[PDB]
């Protein structure tokens, strides 16, 4: 529970963005939405992300990969196993509430930024 002063607020967000452990292929609208975690683009004024993965993990797992579960990628670090993930890939929409995304179920190796041991990014691909 206690974490680094510098890396709550970006943990935070990390966990509202990226893990998703009960959502579902189909509930992305819903769940990037304002009515439940308004997902915005960096720097915008409540933009729609183009693309924003869930890892279908409970945070306690996911932490793992920022050590043990996890190997060197340059300055981030990769799962030593997949990970089952939802890809929500914006269909429509510049701004809440007009966000509109289909949602993609796969498993994949997840690459993460950490920081002091805490997942602060998720790596999306660079074309989705
Ligand atoms: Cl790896």
């Amino acid at each position: 529970h206690m974490q680094p002063e510098h890396v709550k607020e970006r943990y935070k967000n990390f966990l509202n963005q990226h893990v998703g452990p009960d959502m579902s292929v189909q509930r992305c609208n819903s769940e990037i939405g304002p009515n439940n975690r308004k997902i915005t683009l960096s720097g915008t004024d409540n933009g729609c992300k183009p693309v924003n993965t869930f890892i279908l993990a409970n945070k306690r797992l996911i932490k793992t990969v920022c050590g043990r579960a996890g190997s060197p990628q340059g300055n981030m670090v990769r799962s030593n196993q997949p990970f089952p993930v939802v890809k929500c890939v914006l269909n429509n929409g510049e701004r809440h509430p007009y966000c509109e995304y289909r949602g993609t179920r796969s498993t994949r190796y997840i690459v993460l930024k950490c920081e002091e041991g805490w997942p602060v990014h998720y790596h999306e691909d660079e074309v989705n």
